[PDB]
């Protein structure tokens, strides 16, 4: 799934991901949140399945955004969490957690929890 | 907290997370799961806020591990959310989705979450 | 949104949710799911913001199903945490936890996190 | 574990859960929380298996607050899924999500994500 999964996504919120999937695993690439305390790309990394099951199961994935770059720091990260699926219509179904840096008292309210769905397309 | 975040984290489990913080917010390493349907290390790679907030706020961060290694592919991939948190008892408190690949009718059963906390010893 | 609310409810996976909202901010019904360890009709409790606020927001609103009733028990519970969203095509958007009773050695995986969306039709 | 779980319950963060539960399955009581935009007791409805596995498993559970009362309105939700561990130090060992009410832009960031561990004393 290198092929597969190499190349632009768009999830719902039109945020957009560009990523290379290495042989060794390797997920590598800039993310450009259309929502949110965030502006221009950030740098993502992350890891997939390079050998998945071949029964028509996905293939497991996921990577990381510390929302820092040369524009902005938004003192957070996401981490989204998935699985890539193939054919026509290729998707990647994800939930995410994105942490804020808080004080220990805010520790209780640093974490939202997502869902992101991302296409080829739109 | 590129001194702080770098080197051996041990979480409730006895898993073991080692890690070096590059100066550009990249997270690179290995993790040993004490759990699940897992075997030695396994390469992780995630990112951090290189520039906290200076109001004692913790360290926003995350990263992945897919679960294929030489000796074992588990077709799952976890990512971690936390920040770390620094002082005498340093911590990474975190929460983590894993995700497995599954078909398109099991995918509503195909994310755990839970939470771990990191600390240099135990 | 009390007659917004009380109904039936349908989910992407073809789940039947139904519910009646009391003035004080219950929520009684059942659930029947069209996935898992599941058959017929499970008792349903919840709670929901019975004055929301009027700025266009949505309601706040969540509920529990033990997965025990005559015909099976799935030693699990769901937990649905989302805002029901009115006006022409009423939805509501959930996120949910799905926690299994488990031995401590298996308890890290006790745990399933996904998301739901319920309309009036389909 | 009808009697193991009737009682009054403290998390980590000092919040008072205090909760009876019925022979069919039913949590009912009141939730104090001891941080966020809460002031004394809010209703809480749920459920537990009320015949939960005779392995050493724990027992799965879940329940509901709205965060409105006569003193205040948070326009949000919180559900706990988890399981109840009896014994000298019973526990129940639950992860929360905490849903606002948003506008559909604000939608993304509706749903907080946590863990709170329940003892007995403290
Ligand atoms: C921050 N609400
Ligand atoms: C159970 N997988």
């Amino acid at each position: 799934d290198e092929a597969g999964i190499t190349g632009t996504w768009y999830n719902q919120l039109g945020s957009t991901f560009i990523v290379t999937a290495g042989a060794d695993g390797a997920l590598t690439g800039t993310y450009e949140s259309a929502v949110g305390n965030a502006e221009s790309r950030y740098v993502l990394t992350g890891r997939y399945d390079s050998a998945p099951a071949t029964d028509g199961s996905g293939t497991a994935l996921g990577w990381t955004v510390a929302w820092k770059n040369n524009y902005r720091n938004a003192h957070s990260a996401t981490t989204w969490s998935g699985q890539y699926v193939g054919g026509a219509e290729a998707r990647i179904n994800t939930q995410w957690l994105l942490t804020s840096g808080t004080t220990e008292a805010n520790a209780w309210a640093s974490t939202y929890v997502g869902h992101d769905t991302f296409t080829k397309v739109k």
